[PDB]
């Protein structure tokens, strides 16, 4: 059918041209809740949206601050590579965090002691990789798709610095001098990048172990999300990576949630840094509640990107019929929640009820223990 | 059918959960033209992706810099009203233009001598009020639905200064104070602001105008742009409005392009500032040329805002079956544009082919006169 | 007696120590109107509150956007002289107007073609020098004590370029060179500038005028305001200058306000530009209406540099048994104000009614001519 | 010999390996005057200490605010061209004003009404091209060396917009659309810009000229600044361009002055705004007044740019034993000095010796006109 | 001889006046290698470019943002003192650094519990003072000059807070309240700053060292540099102080680097921060790597300041018959480096061939341990 953006005797029917398709994906903003209010940045942006770059092995594509100007801290790309494929040998400015959502692949990274680690990543795992420390990623049988998030907004896909382009760019009687080789040794060296390109299937893991004079890396660089005991609550499972277990990872802790039909994320805050969220599966809405009674509610479903700023109050709760999983990203060196049901709970009833002008019959069903996810009665 | 990310060898399937419809509306953003390059900002928002306001009499949603922030200075708002209903008299620090898709509507302006303007406003026409002039908009008969232009990017719809919420923040004492009468005859006074309101519908605009001491205004704040005799080429129309012609307009020059099946507006740029678009209806792809071999190609249809920097080159191709009608709008006094056609036609053959590594025959093409939109052949 | 921050049920005695001199200067900020609401910048500050800089001659103290950040356009120096003392030959990057509280006083300007100007000022003259053009100023034998307004809120009154500072710090063999005369015909040139300094009072003016090759100077750089017929109202004047009268005066448009016990500048704003404000004498009240909702009031007297920024809605009230008397300065070519009365007197009288629910009664009061100041009844 | 920074009992000798190439060419920066003081931005930057691209056709060097952070609103390109070879079809944002230092060439512009310029440079004369209007250079058979001043600080050379980068970025299809050829009829276009490439010499000029539908262009974009009567005073000549008489330069006023050997352009300054200056030949220093007591003295030579920011008082005396010729380059519709002899002449003679501890000796020396270029005695 | 911008068939003869002697010391920027591209900043300044400020003692010269713009974090003063001569009793916001190139000197500190420091610091010794603690340098018998490093870019030097500055601006009531004298006992306290002054040289260390009741402070404020064991590799030595090993040195992190003739600092980047260099002796040029196909190269003498931005690829090659002897300055509590040669080894070596499309000859070569400066073979 047609929806209108009419809601009792407010608003009207759209009489010029419309997109009636992004109208349905969005009810709750065609529709607001009667209690938004006010001007709120726009918190919504779908990969969709984005051009993607194509090349010979998969592509990429990218939601920036050029895209989604609230997020000035955080940048993502969705990366897709096709069996054996190879992510060139590249660093950059930003530390990187990585979820897997598809198939599996072999990454490498050297520290800046000269260390080595190379391990294979599948569905649900994590990779974190600090500023500037260089790293690859190859697809394996299945190829590979997966997120990542750049710890600053003003991330530039394109801009990355590459192996090929550093050498192809550096004096051919420079690279001879650094290798102690000669200029003809070295004349079969790409005259551009690679950046994505189509390779052979790699072996065993095993096989691919180098060992060095300088020991084994402190602490791994991949972590297996889903294989630890999440927080579970009635409505769903909330399973957090932030640097209190997986070590490395300084700059982005994360929850990957999962919300049942029913279900929400319910009403929190974070009371240290913005989140930064990427919508997997599902349909969501949220309102967020940016004080001064502001608050504007943003429809998500999978491929959207999503944002709150510090401290705003909000919600996620499922508004379709199939599981809502998403992730929440935080620039930060931990995960933390203020539960608004908590909050209350760990207070005099009495004061409680002086704030909200309602009695004993709400304050006794507060709950002292935090359930991130609950399920509607 | 089911799009996929491919370009012969180059791409692959996408293998997580995906918004297929959006695909389906961007075919050259998920497969872009091998020819697109680089990193280049976001050119593209649709208002269906915005939180719509609404109220009793119509409703009001916008694009801004908030959402496209390659906008700083230029914003948008599609407004709707009902059947004599009322957009409260109020002014802001913009100058604000518009176009009326639909329906019709009555206008009044006063201006800083005191002289008032009060027209009627139909499909096609456009209004301008300058920076910081008090105006209000009612709806006639068949209701209205119009876009509005505001010369700043950071404008805020929900931040316009409103009659009632003026009166409803000033000390009563000095209301009275202010007009010669006592308190208890404005104790009726609005507590709030009204900002679009349910009324009856005027009667004849005759009737409406009022005389005062300080004269005729000395040129409109209305004009009929589809009254005009438009630029006539083989593909479509293009109607023109800057201060040359719609005299008051001084800081937003348009133009409406009509753009048939098969045809499209030429490769361009305008020397002047950047474009603004609105897409009224039809469907069009276009590329921006952003210099150091960057180009990046975004798809629009109706109810997307576009974006083309200053002097980047462009062209806006119809791919669809209907008419592709849209608004080129600039922050400027006049429109501009240099036809990548007639620059080269009007220079020396043999220098256009040492430069196109062409002959004759391609020269021989070139046309002296500017023809803004051309039909396929 | 003792103010107290208390409002009908509102507020509460002040506990702890405080400034209770001050907490009488401001009865509208300790207790402001009910009507008052939401965060607003300060649009306040008192010369009395900053450092004065003494000399032989004088004093100068300024309120520049280091003191009222808000005013981030328009810097204000208060400068006294004594009978004959001079304020040395200088110039500097901005615009400076300048209005004659006390005494009078001689100016000096030559221009870029070499044109000069000499004239005497006296109380309500004005002058002003374009950017950039040297100057001087010297008191006569009442002394002078007259307001400065710089078109740049950075504006830094101990930064400015002088005669003497700039020979100080140019080589002895350069400035020798430029004259064609020897180092020790020059080598009593001051070691450092003089700024202010004593001086003998000057002749007649007439035996001061400098004759030239060049001409005379086309538009005068001073202007006698008062001698011009203000616009008369009910409760006091406004003389006006600006660009379109006193012809040099591009870059500042100025009206001087009296407002009579009893009486008010209406309720108005200016659809140009910010206004900055200097009071001169008497004591007022004045409420901000800044949109959304936003408004504050804020007590003015005589010292004080007030604000309002660009078309914020506003009334200035007299709330003393001696006159008002205040400028209102504003950056642009030109003065204009929207009267919110003439605004409503020159629209059809149901529409006013179905906006402020109120009836004829009301809209029988209004006036189609504009009376800035207005007396109350 | 071997210069050291010693001035009479201050400094010492240099203890540590350094660039005495360097210190010799800047004697008054090893050894300021006594008169220099405090913090000022460096001023001065060589072309020689740039990156030179180089091409088949000559070479492109450029000084902007990324080596000179002091001029944010000028940049500048020093380009080479050999005989026949062509810098290729292109358009900026920026204006663009030229300097033709040697050789001869021929530009061509097309303005937004398609009407085209084709005309021939040679030394000493000018061009400017507006923004966004499309242009090229082609050289004669001497080659030709100039210097290109463009009116946007952040200005990068190598991201112009050129004719072949813009079609090789744009998809074949539309390019085809657009010109109503076929696909394989523009097969050969380029793959990638040229920029600057070889050509054959052009024939005459009166053979190249392209007659239209609209008409001869309203004001040339060429001048012939040496063929003008200079301002000629004692110590060398000064040639003035700007709007006034080379109409179409509206953004860059500009001023070619010489100074013999024993001159000196005298003490003055810009009332407008800063001047960029470019060193053709000779040898000279100048001291910045910067106000406040800060003064700072630099050396410049051919290939040097330099710099004076907005109203700061300076001279330039020529320190070599060759004529000394330079630009003075101001973004502004006019040229404007302010002499400080003149000035001070067109004062009361009392007055001035008032100021300056001096008497009629030197009060006498004044002159009433202005003479930009004086000779030392 | 005369060099030309020319290489191959690409680039001219310069055909206006030039700097040859900048030319010549520039060979790598007047001709570029081929792999060069695109804009990259300007990443070099001499110290022989600025002023110098000379006083009786010795004097002092700076590199900042002002001449670098690139270098916002990092700025740079060099001082010279002769046999005696004292800096000034100072203090200011920035932490400081220091290497003593030539001679010796004391310097004090006294930390904020009252602890004091004194040593003497001989040539190839560090100091690094934290912000805002105050401290001296008086030279020794042989004079001293050393090159100082502060951890903000927009220092300047003339702005330092000093003792006598500090005093000579304080009420003398309060000076003399302040330590229990009589004005007349503070009298003949300096009316000015000292700066830089001569005094006689002083005695013994040991002699001067100061006991107090607050203890030892925890951490020496010196660093013998040179006494350390260097990372040794066939082409040069490496010496290292950062805060793991010179405690107090928490935001500035160094490298003395020397190179003989024939070898390079091998091809790496930081992956941590900027680097900022400064070149003690001998003549190099490095290649900066700024990604997406842009390089461009740099020649360096001594004297001369070169930067390198955070994690941009780059060398520096001996290109003089001396060794090279430089500095690698970064603002962090650590030095670390990504060696190009070290990682490769690290990684499986069919991997490595298939991103270089070179075979076992190449990646048999590859060395697992670091060698920061490699010999040409
Ligand atoms: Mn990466
Ligand atoms: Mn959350
Ligand atoms: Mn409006
Ligand atoms: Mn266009
Ligand atoms: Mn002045
Ligand atoms: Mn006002
Ligand atoms: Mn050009
Ligand atoms: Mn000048
Ligand atoms: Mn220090
Ligand atoms: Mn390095």
């Amino acid at each position: 059918d047609i929806p209108q953006p009419i809601r009792g005797d407010k608003g009207a029917t759209v009489k010029i041209p419309r997109n009636i398709e992004r109208d349905r994906q969005n009810p709750d903003m065609l529709v607001p809740p009667e209690t938004d209010h006010g001007t709120v940045s726009n918190m919504k942006f779908s990969f969709s949206d984005t051009h993607n770059r194509l090349e010979k092995g998969g592509y990429a594509r990218e939601v920036t601050v050029r895209e989604l100007p609230i997020s000035e801290n955080l940048a993502s790309v969705n990366m897709r590579l096709k069996p054996g494929a190879i992510r060139e040998l590249h660093w950059h400015k930003e530390a990187e965090w990585a979820y897997m959502i598809y198939g599996s692949a072999r990454v490498t990274i050297v520290d800046e002691k000269g260390r080595s680690f190379i391990d294979d990543v599948g569905e649900g795992d994590l990779w974190y990789f600090p500023s500037g420390l260089p790293h690859s990623i190859q697809a394996l049988e299945e190829g590979a798709e997966f997120l990542l998030v750049f710890d600053d907004g003003s991330f530039a896909e394109n801009s990355t610095f590459q192996l090929t382009d550093w050498l192809a760019h550096t004096p051919k009687e420079v690279i001879a001098a650094n290798f102690g080789v000669t200029k003809e040794e070295i004349s079969n060296l790409p005259g551009k990048e690679k950046y994505i390109f189509e390779n052979q299937l790699p072996g065993s893991l095993k096989d691919d172990i180098v060992e060095g004079p300088n020991g084994e890396v402190p602490y791994p660089f991949t972590y297996r999300l889903l294989e630890q005991e999440p927080i579970e609550s009635e409505g769903g499972k909330v399973y957090i990576a932030d640097s209190t277990n997986f070590k490395v990872s300084k700059t982005i802790a994360s929850a990957l949630v999962t919300v049942e039909p029913g279900a929400m994320r319910e009403l929190h805050w974070h009371p240290n840094t913005h989140e930064w969220q990427y919508y997997i599966s599902g349909k969501a809405r949220m309102t967020v509640f940016a004080s001064d009674g502001h608050a504007r509610t943003f429809n998500y479903q999978a491929g959207d990107v999503g944002y709150v700023p510090f401290a705003m109050g909000h919600y996620v709760e499922n508004i379709g019929d199939e599981p809502l999983v998403f992730l929440e990203i935080f620039k930060d060196d931990h995960y933390a929640d203020v539960s608004l049901n908590q909050w209350l709970a760990m207070l005099p009833e009495t004061f409680v009820q002086a704030h909200l002008d309602l009695g004993k019959d709400f304050t006794d069903v507060l709950s002292k223990e935090k359930h991130p996810v609950v399920k509607k009665k």
